[PDB]
Parts: structure tokens; sequence; C-alpha cells
């Protein structure tokens, strides 16, 4: 098969990310994988020469290891050839189907030949224990799982694969994201489940061998109590709250209720509700029920997601672009371990912004970079990785998402 | 020799062409020094001259060995170097002692003339040529280019190392029971055959490597164990640091203070308990090297304790793998932490020590567990897996503030250890608001111009206050405002700040800071039986707010 001609982004160079250390059991298991890949002539050993580098991790899935590149640097390097040059339109209707189902579709690409001018960008290291020997280096010479050009690439063979399948279902979505297949339909869960295996039939005679409900998907709005007698403490939470959702929502009002707040109270007393207060306050409801007006997603902007830890496995989230313009917000509760909870919570949200905007939000994580770096990958399950800072939650933010 | 492996392609940077610096003109003796040497590098082959078309050049000096009468080549590859393409990095982290296994017999080689002994890619040659000149340099000089990897150029280390991995590989695959350690051009080799069947394994190894270019030491000129390798000493089932003398001083310069913390800081490797916090607090300021430093009482108390446990030697022992590690984590005082970890107690594998603070304000659960982050990551370094831990804090005492606390924390296996003092919260605050407890609310405002300050509070029993504070931020004043509301209540009170700033810092249980006032604060709140802080909008109205909001300009 003939090559694509790649090309990084104009000047810029490279990755040259280091190799993040790793146990020995997860050294072993990517030994084993890279020395069968090697055989099927899917990577090569490379020499020193070759001055890149991209972080591999080991992921468990079913009780199977599996190999997962970080190559979130190459993507971000090569942003030009995924994104504008070619790139996979995202369809608005996969959010509006009552299911969708996610298969992954990633050995597709090792099939494919990558542009050899292309396959230094792609070298990787497994480490030794106590550095031992130098690392074992590799790059590949086919499409890798995880780079964002390899979808792109074989987007004009996933589309005669999926051809016949489209032409028969013309109520069925399909769309590609990195190394899966979305597909959503309105059917009833039967006949659902019935297409999947119909189209699990069709990518089979090409190489490649959950379910989500985004109708079900609705705002977590801010909610404001209803309470039996109310003291000057909770007026005082009430205000607050309020405060922070006028710098979001349009037409939130304080003053009749802040009126109850005169003079210097005890905060236990308890203070009757104003006629007018009951109204403002009930008024404040209707707003947040609704979608944030004024509020529009811009696809040449990046996505930020921000989490707040809520306690008794609960975590709360939003969505937006410039901060306080909420596109969404939600929660995911339910390990007493906090960053297994939160590496599930990360991958939710992240699946939910390939839905809705074909893209993954940079998420700002609640939680020392040191703890999640060795960490996460316990519990990793997806084949993207998101990219993530680290943040100390204002004490205040945590609040006014509580449920 | 010249190794027969196949060389690595080697290429110069993308926009770049190669060097052409001019040779300086030399005295006689060092172009006849120069010529001798070059004389016999060519008959090894290590060199072999040109004569133009070739237009690149780099610069050749000649230096007297020492006091004797040997000459060397030194050879300026500043500008190739600046050239030539980036590799990937040699060898990204050393063997530490604590993760090598127990072995019956080892051997150490080092490779003879390693970079000589290593071809350079043909094609590549060419922009590594030099000229010595003529007498005078009145004629055409003489002009030479590597055929090997030249010391000095940029990468030499990288190829070397990469050839001898390529070679090494043959004899690893048939010998899996056998150990080799690369580090520059050492070959560290160990098994656990009994001398003889080990001495023939290490001629297979020799030959093996002789057939491919490389020299090394025969059985009469390897080293001996004990070996002195980095710093350390290894032994057949022990290893240490290398003697470590502090120096008896009656005044200490700069200089001086800083290598006896680089010295200790290397001792705490092994030797347990090593302190450096007042050692390292003389180093704060602006000072030269030469400048003596007075020994403060707690640095002069500090080097004591260190001096006693220095007095009788101490060593670690090697990683059986077949065994977990335990870890083990003790509070050592003001913000310091030293741990040590074995596998049989109390054998230690090594030790080790922390410090750091991570902000402003802590208090002992998060130092602790960043303690735990950092011997957990150094633990997959040396080991490739995580130790048990037994750490000196109550189970409940971290569930209750890891339930409580808003950042996501977490810490692997890990017991409980009677080993005081013990790590504790000193406070908490109230959850809900204390009722028959004076509600304060508090506010401060600096002055941008001005740096004047205001800092006070109205309750709800009518008492008010204001006081004045000189050259301070308008969060100084918020925190003074805090401080001052403790100070005039009871033992059970409401506090109502509008500082999220403030509120952050209290909210986070503090038990040490930089500051000295969040340190009379926490003292404060330490004395306190139920302190409830809330937090209000400024400037909305609300409460009491208004009323100290005013008092405060
Ligand atoms: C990094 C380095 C550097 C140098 C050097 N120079 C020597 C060694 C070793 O010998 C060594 C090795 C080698 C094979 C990597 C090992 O696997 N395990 C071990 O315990 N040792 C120490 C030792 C063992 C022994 N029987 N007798 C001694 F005296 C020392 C290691
Ligand atoms: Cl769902």
């Amino acid at each position: 098969i003939e090559t694509v001609p790649v090309k990084l982004k104009p000047g810029m160079d490279g990755p040259k990310v280091k190799q993040w250390p790793l146990t020995e059991e997860k050294i072993k298991a990517l030994v084993e994988i890279c020395t069968e890949m090697e055989k099927e002539g899917k990577i090569s050993k490379i020499g020193p020469e070759n001055p890149y580098n991209t972080p591999v991790f080991a992921i468990k899935k079913s009780t199977k290891w599996r190999k997962l590149v970080d190559f979130r640097e190459l993507n971000k390097r090569t942003q030009d050839f995924w994104e504008v040059q070619l790139g996979i339109p995202h369809p608005a209707g996969l959010k509006k189907k009552k299911s969708v189902t996610v298969l992954d579709v990633g050995d597709a690409y090792f099939s494919v030949p990558l542009d050899e001018d292309f396959r230094k960008y792609t070298a990787f290291t497994i480490p030794s224990i106590n550095n031992e020997t130098p690392g074992i280096r590799y790059q590949y010479n086919v499409l890798p799982q995880g780079w964002k050009g390899s979808p792109a690439i074989f987007q004009s063979s996933m589309t005669k694969i999926l051809e016949p399948f489209r032409k028969q279902n013309p109520d069925i979505v399909i769309y590609q994201y990195m190394d899966d297949l979305y597909v959503g339909s309105d059917l009833e869960i039967g006949q659902h489940r019935t297409k999947i295996e119909e189209l699990r039939q069709h990518l089979l005679r090409w190489g490649l061998t959950y379910e989500l409900h985004p109708d079900k998907w609705t705002v977590q709005p801010i909610v404001l109590p209803e309470k039996d007698s109310w003291t000057v403490n909770d007026i005082q939470k009430l205000v607050g709250k309020l405060n922070w959702a006028s710098q979001i929502y349009p037409g939130i009002k304080v003053r009749q209720l802040c009126k109850l707040l005169r003079g210097t109270k005890a905060l236990t007393e308890v203070i009757p509700l104003t006629e007018e207060a009951e109204l403002e306050l009930a008024e404040n409801r209707e707003i947040l029920k609704e979608p944030v007006h004024g509020v529009y997603y811009d696809p040449s902007k990046d996505l930020i997601a921000e989490i707040q830890k809520q306690g008794q496995g609960q975590w709360t989230y939003q969505i937006y672009q410039e901060p306080f313009k909420n596109l969404k917000t939600g929660k995911y509760a339910r390990h007493t371990n906090d960053v297994k909870q939160l590496t599930e919570a990360v991958q939710k949200i992240t699946t939910e912004s390939i839905v809705i905007w074909g893209k993954t939000p940079k998420f700002k994580l609640p939680i020392q970079k040191e703890t999640w770096e060795t960490w996460w990958t316990e519990y990793w399950q997806a084949t993207w990785i998101p990219e993530w800072e680290f943040v100390n939650t204002p004490p205040l933010v945590k609040l006014w998402y509580q449920l």
C-alpha cells in the first residue's frame, strides 16, 4: 500500500518526552508485547541517532495486558495534519441518539504502512529496573494506536468498510475518534445490539476483531435547597451560591433575599422568608434549570474541564472554554480509592466530550501531580489520554456545585 | 582493534554544514608531539590522512601530560558539536547498590580504548577533519580525519553504548542466568556459579567481546573486591558509602558548609537519621564562598548529633526479589522526615530523608503523604515495585483527613506503627454554626498606595474593635481581622469573613506556616473548643459584613 506523506507543523521538532518509571510486571508485559510486534514487522529497534521519545505504559483493559503509548506531544506537534489538512468531521446528531456503542478498531491501523520519513517521531523506550541496561528503543513501521494521524490517514479506507452498512442503515450515525468507533441509533436496545453485531461482522472482514445513553444526559443544575426553617448561616450560603451563579446565568437576583440579612445577627438565628425572597428564590430555580443563555461552543477553542471532590464518592464537574461559561455540568459517583474514582470520572467526562464535541478537554485535576503520575495507570482503561494539569480547588467552588 | 560492528548513521543538524574553523599556528614542540601521536594513531587505523577537496576543519592542540614528559592530543570539537544532531540520552539514571541482587561471584571488566575501538559512520568522517600546521604555518599542513569515535565529540558516548548493547545481545540470549550491567565503558558481570564455572563464563564473554574488537582486562588484571564505585563501597553481601570525614574547623566558610551538607546528604542514603536543616539555614542569604559563617547553637547541636551517627560504620544489604519491601517513616521535627527501607527487620536496603515544603502552609498529614509519594517513586525506580508502608499515624486520623479534605489523595498498603512523635490533626473546624457562640463579622482593608491597614470586627453582641496596621497587604489585614476575633472571643466562636484567601488557608487545617500571623492564628485555633468559619460575598450588603467593612477605611 502507498503511504501518505506526513509532516510536522512548521518549525517545531518532534517529541522528546521522558519515559516514566514502570513496575517490573508492566515492563515484562511490554517486552513480551513488543517482541511480538517486532516479529510481525509493526515496529523496529532503533539506534541512538534517533533523539525523539514518547512515553509508553501498560494497562489491563479483561486479564490481558495492553500497550498504551502516550502520544500527547506528537499529536500536539502534528496538529496541522490530523485537524486541518485531513480530519474527520464530527456529527451533531450523534449526541441525539438513544444509544451509542463504543467499539475499539485500533487493530486496523497495524496493516497500513507509516510514512518512512515520519517513523522516527514515533520512537518510544521500554525502561529497565535500576537502570541495569539501557532502555529498549523502538519506532513504528505502521500507523500507531494513539496517534491522531492514524485515523486521519486511515479515514478513506474506513469509509469504504462502513459504506455498505451506512447505506443499509441511514438512521445510524457512526463517528470515528482516535482508536474507537462511536455508533448511535434510536432503535430499541435489542435491535441496537443486533445492529452492532452486524457492524462487527463487516469490520471482521477487514481485520477488526459498552452503551452510552446521551438522551439521559442533562445538566447537573446548581441546586438551591428547599428548607423547613432558614438560619442566618443558611441565607448566607444561599447568597454566596446565587452570587456565584449570577457570574454565569443572566437574570439571577439577590436583592429581596439578602434584605433578610440586615444588622449583625447570630449565625444560628431563624429568619422568616419574605414573600419576595420566596418568589425571587423560585424565579432563580427556573433559571438554573436551563442552559446558559449566551454560551456557545467555539470549535477553534480548547475545552476545559474542572472536577471537584464532594466526599462520599461523589464528584462534580463542569466543562467550558472560557471560565464560568459552562457548556455542561454533571456528576459522577461511586473503592474508597480517590485516585481510582478520579480516573473513572475523567474517562467518563472525556467520553461525553468526544460524543458532544468530537474533542477531548484539558482537565484541571484536584490532586498532587506525583500521586496522579504514579497511580493513574492502575485504573486507566481508555486508549486515549487527555491533557491535564494539577490544581488546588477553591473551597468556595466545591460548595457551590454541591448536590 | 576497531570493532567490525556496523556503524550508526549520523548527520548534522538540518540547516547546517560541517565546521570550518581555522588552525591556530602552534609551537614546534607541539607540532612535533602531534605528528608523533597522529602517526601512531594512523598505524592503528584510528585516523586516515586526507588532502583537499575536504573543506572542513577543527582546531587541534597538544598539552603536556601532568608533570610527566608525555604529550596528549586535545581536539576542540566545540563547533562540530554545535553542528551535530542531537542523540537520545546515553543512560538516564545510574544503578543504585540497594537495587542489586546478591551474587555468589562477580567480575569487573573495563573496555580498553573504548571510543577508539568503535567505527564512525563513513559518511560523517569528513566533518572530523583536522590539520597539523607546518612550522610557522608556512607550508600546507598534514590533514587527517577520524575513522573512529573521537574523544569529546557529541555523539561518542551514545554510539559507544549502543554498540556495546548490540554486541552484548547474543551473549545475553545464550546466557539469561548471567547479569551484565553497562556503565560507561565498564561492564559488571555476575552469576551464582562457583568461582570455577564463573571464571570460565567470563572467558567466553571476553572472547565474544574480542571477536567484536573490544579488549578487556584478563584474570590477572581485573580489579578485586571490595569495589569502590561512584561514592560507594561494594562487598559480597553488603554495601555502604565510601568513608566520610567531617572536618573540624574553628571557623566555617560558605564553601565548607556546602561541602559538609553534600557529604551529609550522601551519607543519609544508609546512615539513618542524618539532619541538615540547621546547617542549610546558614546557607540562606547572599555571601561569598570565602566568607565565614558563625555556627548557630541549633546548627552546632545538629552537627553534633550527625557526628555521633557517623561515628560507627553502618552498611546496607542487597535486594531479594522474593521478599516484600517494607518502608518506615519517622517525623524528625520541624518539616523533617526520615525513612528506612528493609526486607528483613532491621537490615536496611537503604535509608533516606525528606524535608521539602509544599507551599507556605501545611500540616503533618500532608507532609507525611508527600514523603510516602516520594518513597513510592524511588522504590519503583530502584526495585520495580512499591513498598509496604509503616506510618506513625493512626488509621482513624488519616481517614478523618482523607474524607474531609478537598484534594484527591491516596497511599498504597500501609500499617500504623507506634513510633512517636505521632502525626495528628491539632484542631478541627466545626461543620455547623455554633449556637450560643458569639458571631464575629471580621474584615480587613489596606490602602494600595499608603500600605496602611485596618483590621476589625463587629459582633452580634454589639462588640466592635479596629486596630491600625502599617505596611500591610489587603490580604494580611484579612488574616489580622481573623486573629483579632480569635483572641477576643470565648472558647467557642463563629467567624464570618469575606476573604476566600483567609478561608482557604484556615480550612486546610495548617499546623505550621512560614507566616508569623498564620502561626499565631494556629496556636489560637488549638486553644479553642469550637470554631466555625463562614464566608460571605464582599460588598453585597450582607449581615454584619457591611458594618465592619465600613469601619475599616
Ligand atoms: C554497579 C556495580 C559496580 C561494580 C564495580 N566496580 C561492581 C558491582 C557488583 O559486583 C555487583 C553486581 C554486578 C554483576 C552488576 C551484582 O549484580 N550484585 C552485587 O551485589 N554486586 C556487588 C558485589 C557482589 C559480590 N559478589 N562481591 C562484591 F565485592 C561486590 C556492581
Ligand atoms: Cl450514560
